[PDB]
């Protein structure tokens, strides 16, 4: 899995530990090897969200499969309360784009995800 | 919805107001709630078009319905028109790309937007 | 086609050269013509892979069309290839996302492909 966060928050309010962080809490709750997850925080952006520059993210979640109705609900509870907790982000003012990506459609080690035919 | 903008244009040419500008155009353009439009703009950024670092940019619109064929071009009409009058990036080096997102695959505050089922 | 990449590797550590062999690496590999190929590199980048903050890159490649199984794989070779001649990054430390996209859904030139 890829977890991208993308905020307006200074590199300076991101506490240590935030990247692990994001790795533990998604490897657990996607169900997903930690050695194979990927977190990426971009902070000091030029955002805003509904017209206001006060704290707000927009994030992405990639995974491929262990994407659907109630399983994002619960990751947008988790990865909301994160960052709350640690950038201080109102809840409301996070979007996350969550992708079911095909197992062809990534690449890794040389090759894809796609290894049967 | 959201819209990212990311260019090789310096940040000192992004004019003030420009995230204002793109989130009233953008909540007229798609009918949805100025509130909802979220806006991103990243200069300064390495890139190449065509093999060229003449300014460019790439973009991205992921809004929950009201994408397709017809306002798809309207969008792009509408949102290169910007860039270049405000940007001053040639049309030409613009790529922008559509995303129409599922409701269940869209979180907002603790939850998504599919709120109906469980 | 647009291909981007992110990564924690310095900028002062891209090759001069780099955005031109992607650019035309990409335009052989796909067979579209270099003059479309748009392509970013993001350095210095805040990121992690299984934990770890040493060298890794996130990456994405959208086109419309060739993309798919084989094809796929053929990109990954070569990028992956690109990444850990020119970065250092090992193979094993690369995502890319790949994403098949309809014309409809790109805008170019105050219209689309479509």
């Amino acid at each position: 899995p890829m977890f991208i966060v993308n905020t307006n928050v200074p590199r300076a309010s991101v506490p240590d530990g935030f990247l692990s962080e994001l790795t533990q809490q998604l490897a657990q709750a996607t169900g997903k090897p930690p050695q194979y997850i990927a977190v990426h925080v971009v902070p000091d952006q030029l955002m805003a969200f509904g017209g206001s520059s006060e704290p707000c993210a927009l994030c992405s979640l990639h995974s491929i499969g262990k994407i659907g109705g109630a399983q994002n609900r619960s990751y947008s509870k988790l990865l909301c309360g994160l960052l709350a907790e640690r950038l201080r982000i109102s809840p409301d003012r996070v979007y996350i784009n969550y992708y079911d990506m095909n197992a062809a459609n990534v690449g890794w080690n040389n090759s894809t995800f796609a290894l049967e035919h």
